[PDB]
């Protein structure tokens, strides 16, 4: 669980989203696992605008954070689940780290902001979908 507040803007991983993102849809991805619903509140969070291929992402079932070197947005091969069949997520970043079901969501950031949220894991790797790419978020 988890989700990035950013002006009118909510961002949370496709396969979480509840009947509210539906029904206030903005902007839909399967194949990069994000939605993005709209708010009445204002949020804050501030969206990294960079190359940065280091940070911190928060792990939910560790409860801590901790510090990652992580690949560039690419096109990676997923394993079937419950809400996807098999197939290649796009602007997709890897890291070596500890994730395990219930983790999506953890806000990976750099010294820029928010950098992505957490997808994907296993076999002692944690996958982030990038949302650096995304410039209407702050318009
Ligand atoms: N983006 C996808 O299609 C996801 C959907 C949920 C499930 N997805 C996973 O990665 C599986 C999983 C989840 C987690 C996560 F929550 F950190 F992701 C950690 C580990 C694993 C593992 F090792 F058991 F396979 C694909
Ligand atoms: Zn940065």
């Amino acid at each position: 669980s988890g989700a990035i507040y950013v002006g009118n803007y909510r961002v949370v991983n496709r396969h979480l989203a509840t009947h509210n993102d539906w029904a206030n849809l903005v902007w839909e991805d399967s194949s990069r696992d994000l939605l993005v619903s709209s708010t009445t509140a204002q949020g804050c969070d501030t969206i990294a605008r960079c190359d940065c291929q280091t940070g911190v992402y928060y792990c939910s079932s560790r409860r801590k954070h901790y510090p990652v070197s992580f690949s560039k947005p690419s096109l990676i091969f997923v394993e079937a689940s419950e809400y996807y069949p098999a197939r290649y997520q796009s602007h997709l970043m890897l890291a070596v780290g500890h994730s395990e079901p219930g983790d999506c969501g953890g806000i990976l950031r750099c010294q820029h902001g928010v950098v992505g949220i957490v997808s994907t894991g296993g076999n002692g790797l944690v996958g982030f979908a990038d949302v650096r790419d995304l410039l209407w978020l702050d318009e």
